[PDB]
């Protein structure tokens, strides 16, 4: 169900991200970037997500930071900052 060309939790760029798909696991609450409560704090709500990704799905979409691989949307990393536009 996951993409071959998921982001992997243990990606050397996931450990630096602290990336992390399991957002209740996640230390988004233990960091609690400024933007919006860390309950909130997801790359579906992160400024650098790309869903216009190439193989984007249904809970699967890229991220900036993540090129050729796709985070899942319900997952956060460190570098979460508040969807703009
Ligand atoms: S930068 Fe945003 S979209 Fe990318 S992995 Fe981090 S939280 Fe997700």
């Amino acid at each position: 169900s996951a993409p071959a060309n998921a982001v992997a939790a243990d990606d050397a760029t996931a450990i630096a991200l602290k990336y992390n798909q399991d957002a209740t696991k996640s230390e988004r609450v233990a960091a609690a970037r400024p933007g919006l409560p860390p309950e909130e704090q997801h790359c579906a709500n992160c400024q650098f997500m790309q869903a216009d990704a190439a193989g984007a799905t249904d809970e699967w979409k890229g991220c900036q930071l993540f090129p050729g691989k796709l985070i899942n949307v319900n997952g956060w990393c460190a570098s979460w900052t508040l969807k703009a536009g």
